[PDB]
């Protein structure tokens, strides 16, 4: 039932996070990364990597932050994680045409990753209903995540208690609402209310102010899909980045 299992996604998605770039976009994760360690003032500690999919942000966060811990609820993604964290390399198959199909190669130590790849340790869970033997972190991290979540509401309301005071929180989306993913009646954004819009990031705000901080203004990076060799997605998401009070 879960797209994320499927071997259509892991080659999108190990291309995604570590194959060549397409129409001169950067990397994505790695860009998401660049722009919270821009802008974290805390200790580096601890981060946290939700919804990490096969990994980039997690070990790009591992080249600052003592310990790094990246959680999604794919299986198949977490051990593509993990192989990449303790062999330093793996190889997948990318779609050309129909069945026609490439082998490929993603290398920790081609992308400057592999020394800190040990700072990495990566695990199957729930992001709405996170383990409460967790702790808290410097930094929490959630890429492409809360358009994917069947209860963001409960995702959101966790976030006050996994972060220490002074730390920062850096949420990413391009807000592809979908029922396939989230129930209408739990979306909190992208509709109208009492006549007036309330967009996504006013259900953000709505959810984690004032326990954080908004810093402004919030900021566009784009982002590409691979599907084959001719298909591809584009999108722009928004990030938006919060100090914990
Ligand atoms: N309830 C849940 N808990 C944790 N991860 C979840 C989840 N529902 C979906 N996911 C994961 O959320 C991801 C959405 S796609 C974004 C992946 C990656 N952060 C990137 O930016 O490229 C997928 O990896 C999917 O498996
Ligand atoms: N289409 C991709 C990228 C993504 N992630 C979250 N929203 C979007 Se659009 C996916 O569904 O995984």
């Amino acid at each position: 039932d879960n797209p994320y299992e499927t071997d259509e996604l892991l080659g999108q998605y190990l291309d995604f996070h570590y194959g060549p770039g397409h129409f001169d976009v950067p990397n994505y994760p790695k860009a998401c990364i660049e722009q919270a360690l821009a802008h974290h003032t805390g200790t580096t500690g601890r981060a946290l990597d939700l919804g990490c999919a096969v990994g980039r942000s997690s070990f790009e966060l591992a080249r600052r932050f003592d310990e790094v811990i990246g959680i999604d609820l794919s299986r198949r993604f977490i051990d593509s994680a993990t192989r990449l964290a303790e062999q330093g390399q793996l190889q997948y198959q990318v779609t050309l045409e129909g069945e026609l199909i490439e082998r490929r190669t993603a290398d920790l130590a081609a992308l400057e990753l592999s020394n800190t790849a040990g700072r990495t340790r990566f695990q199957v869970g729930d992001a709405c209903a996170l383990d409460d033997t967790l702790g808290r972190f410097d930094l929490i991290f959630a890429g492409n995540l809360i358009d994917r979540l069947p209860d963001p509401a409960a995702f959101l309301a966790q976030l006050p208690a996994l972060v220490r005071p002074g730390g920062l929180l850096m949420i990413t989306s391009p807000y592809t609402l979908l029922p396939e993913f989230t129930p209408r009646e739990r979306w909190i954004g992208g509709f109208e209310r009492n006549g007036q819009p309330v967009r996504m990031l006013d259900g953000l705000r709505h959810h984690l102010e004032p326990d954080f901080v908004l810093l402004e203004p919030t900021r566009d990076i784009p982002f590409v899909i691979r599907e084959t060799t001719r298909k591809y997605q584009h999108t722009v998401a928004e990030a938006s980045l919060w100090r914990r009070a």
